[PDB]
This record gives structure tokens, C-alpha cells and sequence, in this order.
DNA sequence: CTCGACGTA
DNA sequence: TACGTCGAG
């Protein structure tokens, strides 16, 4: 083992449950301080509860995939289907199953989405979105989403995909919304 | 026989308003109409003869022509990008035409920004955390990383993952936007 | 041309 | 299952 390689936890160590992908930050004769990726936790390991893995035979083709949240290398089935690509190939969501229940949250209620439903833009009507503010003809030009907030339940607003699953990529939480715009401002 | 709610194109220019601009029937008043024109967002008062209906349903994926989300100007495919491909294998173009995208686009990243951007670069299969999302990842295993930059200036940002990159884009590169995001979730929480 | 990723339908 | 969309590679 060197600094900078990959492992997998053999055995449950304290909080890291087995198959936990760590990378070794630093060896000695027969321990490992192994940053296990998934809790950020760094804890010295014997080199006998530790299993070398090889990263790049992992994900996309392979049996088995390293989920991008908690880090644990899982079987493929153990994420979701969500796309295919220009080979024909299926893609899973990054995130497994498990780590997916956090992000969805709690659904969109029927009560709630029937109260949208009584104010849905028509298809081919010509709908401005109230987030990035875009013309479009609904279902032509854009195509748009039920909204909803994933900690309540409750509906937000009818709103185009395009922003909906740009809301995912911030968590759909202000606090990384305004990071974005720091960021943004200090390269003015 | 233009009715409400229907949808045509201009057949030549009206004024501001360019061959193909697609517009949606306001009002009617004998033969003439009032049509919104999307792309522009003029409403304008038109003659029957100066409008060719069309079906919006057969235009875009499968069809010979397109309506662009921006210009609202209907093209021929050919001037949208082709971007990705569908479960089916069929090709998918950007909804945006290749003019709009040039606004979009913007500046490129200078050659000088790349060199410098790639001499800092994350190895692949090191542990990155994003700036922006703050989600740890192995480079190129369980999160891409690109070279974000300013399309105003052509001049390197930062390392970050795909998916906020991606995120960027959808508000535009602005702050404006993302402002508008915020108190749209504030209201909701 | 090709890419993954998001919350949706 | 699948979808379009984004800046990228
Ligand atoms: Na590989
Ligand atoms: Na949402
Ligand atoms: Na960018
Ligand atoms: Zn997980
Ligand atoms: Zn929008
Ligand atoms: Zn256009
Ligand atoms: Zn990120």
C-alpha cells in the first residue's frame, strides 16, 4: 500500500461499516491512516482489515459502483437506472438507493398536487417561468414540472425542468444557492 | 379562420420582426390579428395574409423543423446543435438555435486561463471537494470536474464538478437568478 | 460528436 | 423505466 491508493474497509471499524472506499494518507510498517471518504473520517488501520481496490474498475461497465455520497462500494443494481447513453449503455444515478431517500424527501402530497393541477399552464400555451424568467410554448419550447418542497410535501409552483433540476443541484437549500453567488461575484 | 390561441409565423418581416418569428394569435378583428410575438415579446397588430399557420406539435424531434427557445424563430433542424441522444437512439439538438447559443456561450476560456487552470488541476482519482456544493468526490471516478470560466471575460473561475457547472448554467452565469431562486425557496419554506 | 446529472413524467 | 438541459470534454 502506498500514499494515495484506495481501499475498501475488510470489517466493520468503529463507525465504517465494510466496503467503505478509503484513500491512504499515511503508512507505516503495518498500518494505514486511512481517510474514509464517505464520513471524512481519518483513522489508523491495520494493513490486515484493509483490502486494496482498483477505482477505475468501478461504475459504468462494471459489476460494482463506488456510491458518490456515502462511499461504499455497492453492486450495480444497488443504484437506479436514470439514462442511456450514444452506445445504447444504461447509466445509474450516482447516488445509491439508500443515499437517494435522503435526497427525495418526502413526495409531493395528492392533495397538494391536485391543487396544482387546477392551475396548470395548458400545453402549447405561451408560459413565462417565474425563475429564470424564459418565454416558452408548454410542452414545445419547455417542457415544465410540478415543483414541490422535499422536506414538507407541500407544492411550490409550476416551473420549467430546465430550473427544477437546477434547484437539485444546490439541494434545493439557499445556503449553497448563495455560495453560488459569491462565487460568481468574486470573478466578476 | 385564425382563431384565439393559435399559433403562426410571420411570412416576411414586420417591422422588428423577422420571417419565422413565431407568434400566438391575441386578438382577431375582421382579417387582421393581434399576434404576440414570443421572441421579442411584441404584441403586434397583423393581416390575415401576413401569417402562415403552423402545428407546434410537428415541429422539433422527428421533424424537419424546430422553434427556438430563445428567438422563438422556426428553423430548419440543421441550425441547432445536435447535444445528446434518447433511449431510442434518436438525436436530440439543443432547444436553443446556433445564433441564440452564441450569446449564451459567450467568451471562450482563453488559451493562457487553460494552461493556468490545467496546471492546478486536481489529479484524476484524488479527493476533491467542490467550492461550490461542498460534496467530496474521487476525480473522474464518483464526480467529472471541468474548467468553469467567465463568459464574460474568457478568464478561469475554478475547478468544480459537473453537476454545479451545469447548475450554473441553468441561471444564466447570474446572480440575478440565483437571487431570485433564493426567495422563491424562502417563500416555500 | 460525445458526457453525467438533476427532479421530475 | 424515461425525459431534456446545461457547460462541458
Ligand atoms: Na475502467
Ligand atoms: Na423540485
Ligand atoms: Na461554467
Ligand atoms: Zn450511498
Ligand atoms: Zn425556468
Ligand atoms: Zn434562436
Ligand atoms: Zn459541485
Amino acid at each position: 500500500l502506498k500514499n494515495d491508493d484506495f481501499v475498501i474497509a475488510k470489517n466493520q471499524l468503529g463507525n465504517i461499516v465494510p466496503n467503505s472506499v478509503g484513500v491512504i494518507r499515511a503508512v507505516n510498517g503495518k498500518s494505514a491512516m486511512v481517510l474514509f471518504i464517505g464520513l471524512n473520517e481519518l483513522k489508523r488501520v491495520d494493513f490486515s482489515e484493509l483490502e486494496a481496490i482498483d477505482i477505475y474498475r468501478t461504475g459504468k461497465g462494471y459489476d460494482k459502483k463506488i456510491c458518490n455520497i456515502c462511499h461504499i462500494l455497492k453492486n450495480t443494481d444497488g443504484f437506479e437506472i436514470n439514462q442511456t447513453d450514444a452506445k445504447g449503455r444504461k447509466t445509474t444515478r450516482p447516488s445509491c438507493r439508500e443515499c437517494r431517500k435522503n435526497i427525495d424527501g418526502v413526495k409531493l402530497s395528492s392533495t397538494e398536487k391536485k391543487k396544482m393541477d387546477e392551475i396548470a399552464p395548458p400545453k402549447g400555451s405561451v408560459f413565462t417561468c417565474p425563475i429564470c424568467e424564459k418565454r416558452s410554448i408548454v410542452g414545445v419550447t419547455a417542457n415544465l414540472v410540478h415543483d414541490h418542497n422535499h422536506d414538507t410535501g407541500w407544492g411550490r409552483e409550476w416551473i420549467c425542468d430546465s430550473c427544477n433540476t437546477g434547484l437539485g443541484r444546490f439541494k434545493d437549500n439557499p445556503k449553497f444557492l448563495e455560495k453560488v453567488i459569491e462565487y460568481l461575484k468574486k470573478y466578476e
